[PDB]
């Protein structure tokens, strides 16, 4: 139905999580989602629609940075009919205090591109997710024995940064984890009016064991999955 | 004692209510708070510290405009200790829905300010309030029968805008209510490792120019403080 | 009346002195003032009308920042038939041969605020004061034996300025004096077509931190406002 | 081994095509390379490594977006010991003249994104192609009976632009064809110090809208697969 | 004695008048100098220096735009110990009340360019001229009987701007005059710690016969001439 | 006849050979050009149309800057029916291994004047040569034995910078020269819809300071003149 998407309406669910990893989604949907069925693939971009003790899911792929999720997300909340979004992935942590296997959870995203800039004519946009999603992600968490982390987050447009002193920055603001996307899918959410949100472990420190890792991003999956179910009443 | 604020640390308790208006301060003060007393009148911006259910708790005014709140937050913060910071002000709404006398607790907060690119070296920061102190707010609201809106908020340098196209673009993006001050004040907490919030009571409607009424407005007015204050008992627990 | 200002028509002279403190204002009006009446209260920003050697006067706070000085300068302009307007304060200052108590006249003012470029497209404005004024100023200093430095005042959003190395570029290039509010109100008059200068006393040295006295303080403040005044006179004929 | 490709020194030949597709990288590998191994599947960006008329050559999808190709090219540069890349790719023409199919060559790269400014100390850094990377695809084309024009392209950030605008603006500076990589290659190559080019199929019509299928871009741009090959043997000879 | 000045110190006077047309700087010494010698040629920059009322004074084109002048203004000051820079030209008008040969004072100067951001940390950097200088001239005018205007000049990048909506801002700012050199003058100046005016006569109307323009031209020029002698007292 | 040039249609040939000093276009005239005739003269800005090889050719100054240059390019183009436009100057090196009097061609042009930005919506334009004239020029050399670089040139608005650093971040990009007017006069091609390129000869060393004298510039520079105009040979052929 789209240049990039080659589903139909009623494809994906209302609710769509979204790793980087097209891989990852493939693993999510294996793993937390019974029934599901691939519903996309179009660039290997894959996509799949399943439960989640009985509540009907979506998991996609959205590639690296701003301008890449940015397509998806508009796409799914445009064509497809979808009203939450919710990108599950790694950061890295600039903090002392923060520390590996953490949950971050970004209210707020902070970013170098300039997406926003030339959407708020030039101006300062808060972007930011929405505040029941990051509650209800709260309470999730809480259920299961994590501590998440609730503050703001950082979405680069350089992995690789000419810019070192950046960090000193971000540290001394108080930015919890550094990635790339957050920014931009706040950005599209709000043009669209939907509602995002992005959850993230401390994959690095800018300053463990395989089975540890593994164990937290599970945990953080399992995060996103109940704060919808929790959302939902 | 510093440039603005006549007082010495201990006068003011950890959490600082304020207002735009010192005026509004001494009326907080006689009206919520028990026996509370004058801390600060440099400048006529008045300050005081008094109790509020046993919590010791203080008021003062912040002035209009980011420069000014600026300079009163950051002070509060280095010199006299304070942890929390929460404003309680006035609002324009731009958005339809948004009616008169509505509540507005601002998660982040947008800005034509230039004050947080200075700071963070020309890329956009997100000035975004304290999580646990907006949902305590939204708590408080609850328990008293209020429904706040939990969204954006947009701090404007200019009260007297030359540019009236940006309210096209400030309803567009969804932003709650314009004020002046918010994306100051919590740039200034994020640079000096403190918290804060804002609420704000919708003063009018910036679209279909309806202004609220002196009745109402001190109606909502109190209810907002009831808010604040409460919020802060929650938060303590 | 407007929002910030509890007045009406005819209530405010041609010609207005603003200091920053709302407390100055009062200072003035008993001070130099003859026969003056309080025209407005509201938040606590005072003003006065009265007369200096037969000639109609107003004087009133403007508060801290561009921002807050925009609003009132604004008003007075647009709804008060204002037409010129004196800004009367303090300043921190960065060139060495500058020294404490000595005063300083804005012929322009810089500034790392965002209001002019949202006015000017983007570009440069430069936020100038009338030339008439000026000159007048320059000449009642001379008339009291004072010697008023013209140049060049950098007026900052942030008074805790995150970036320290601005000092020495304003120093490299020739910067008067540091305060808040000029660039604001010179942008407010060449927006709504007035005349506006900016008057200050050196209050301390950014460089050598060295604050004046209380004393100093006094007479010089003093100094400035007889300047003003006189100013004025000159301007009339 | 880098963090985002799961290969070693040698898998990888001196030079590399790059399209946004790895669908389309895997299309290209399996039609026009002999013996083509697959040297990385992370992420599922497939990599291939093979020969074309005794020249070994390699290809690889870069992800769509400014952010992602510099990450990957970045890598092979450094790690892989890359010296050329020849980005393959689609693009949206804006130009009247410019009809479907048509294969646009990107000598230079204008760009909305913040990249270039970010390592240029916000000046206005021309993203430029090699020059004889350049003239060997226009000869190669040549060769091949296609007629290919050789101009600007824009890389931008947002596919769904809400600045419509800027396509007048972009068709009045006759940019080719409008993508999302480009200029942000050739920023990572002079940064690197390495050549690169960029060709493009024009894939769709902005302005009319006759944009083509997916299974169209992944396996139909045969032509412009014809002369990147061909003009790598040039730069051989 | 310099890649643009062919000239050694001593050969320029402590103080310079500039026109933009190299042509007109001869013109200027030919007119109102008195033993006037050519000390300047290369690039065709003619610049002379004679005597005004037994005092020493200088002239040289300074060429069009920012980036031109500032070359010349800045080698003056530091390699030809020039203290003071009265640029004498040609402006357009773009208030309604601004008329054709009026003659217009730049107490500042409005601009375009990047020049005094890049100086000044991307910060506002409010381009003025000399105080005293400015009074000089004003006093000197009005001894002639001219009235001059004292303001803002706008010094424009482009004078075949691709933005017709600029004129209606300048307008809206109380901009008296568009040119295209004051700004970068009076940035040199206040980098090098020189003293610098600009002087304009209204040229053209955005919105006369022959004789009439030279004889405002003159007038300008007198008033110029007139301000320094004013000054050295 | 235009502002800025006293000449009427017909006087200038379809293709200009632009120098920065008219006293080098004189040169030119009377070194190159046969039955050369002077055109124009307006503000000494020396202007010639001659014979070259049989073929009619014109050369005219441009003076010195963007804004320069930007001025007499946009009449040429607009009024006398110029299609080719061939800067030929100047410029200092920043590359260690870049010597002097080495011919460098400008296929791109950075920049930090504000110029393309206005006319870009503030976006990042890539002021880029034609790509025709760049071959040309690069056969034109290779044909007269003359070594020659393509790459990136910068154009400065500043010939005396405030900002040194400036040339560490150039010399990383790899910039062959920094000159005054290269991107302006792209830019304008680009408006107008007309061909332009630009050529130069390494006149000074940034790092070592090996400036050449000013007779030098004037008439020392055959090599350039040479490659330029046997470079528009090639073009009609
Ligand atoms: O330390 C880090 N820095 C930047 N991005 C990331 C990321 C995420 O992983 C990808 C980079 O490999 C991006 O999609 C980004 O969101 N994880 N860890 C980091
Ligand atoms: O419509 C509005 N716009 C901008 N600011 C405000 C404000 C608040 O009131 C003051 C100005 O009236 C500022 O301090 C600001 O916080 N109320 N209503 C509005
Ligand atoms: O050193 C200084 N820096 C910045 N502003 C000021 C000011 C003035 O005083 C107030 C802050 O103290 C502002 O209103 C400003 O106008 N005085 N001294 C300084
Ligand atoms: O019309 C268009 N506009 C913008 N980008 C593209 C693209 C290219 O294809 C992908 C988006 O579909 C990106 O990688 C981009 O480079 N194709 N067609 C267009
Ligand atoms: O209407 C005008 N616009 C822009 N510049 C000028 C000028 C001056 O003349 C030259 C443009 O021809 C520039 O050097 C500029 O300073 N005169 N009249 C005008
Ligand atoms: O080292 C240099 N830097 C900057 N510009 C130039 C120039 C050129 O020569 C003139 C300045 O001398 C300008 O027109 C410019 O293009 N030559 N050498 C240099």
């Amino acid at each position: 139905a789209t240049p990039h998407i080659n589903a139909e309406m009623g494809d994906f669910a209302d609710v769509v999580l979204m790793p980087g990893d097209p891989l990852r989604a493939k693993y999510i949907a294996e793993t937390f989602l019974e029934d599901a069925r691939e519903v996309n693939n179009v660039r290997g971009m894959l996509g799949f629609t399943g439960t989640y003790k009985g509540r009907k899911i979506s998991v996609m792929g959205h590639g690296m940075g701003i301008p890449s999720c940015s397509i998806y997300t508009k796409e799914l909340i445009t064509d497809f009919g979808v009203k939450k979004i919710i990108r599950v992935g790694s950061c890295g942590a600039v903090l002392p205090h923060v520390k590996l296997r953490d949950v971050v959870i970004g209210m707020g995203a902070c970013t170098d591109s300039k997406v926003n800039r030339i959407r708020f004519k030039d101006h300062d946009f808060a972007a930011i997710a929405d505040f029941d999603m990051v509650r209800n992600a709260v309470d999730a968490a809480k259920a299961l024995g994590i501590d998440a982390r609730v503050g703001n987050l950082f979405s680069a447009d350089l992995f690789y940064s000419p810019d070192g002193e950046m960090f000193d920055v971000m540290e001394k603001y108080g930015i919890l984890g550094v990635e790339m996307e957050a920014a931009g899918i706040y950005g599209v959410a709000a043009e669209f009016g939907a509602k995002a949100l992005t959850i993230c472990t401390v994959s690095d420190h800018i300053r463990t064991t395989a089975a540890e890792r593994q164990t937290t991003f599970n945990d953080m999956i399992k995060i996103a999955l109940e704060s919808v179910l929790l959302g939902d009443k």
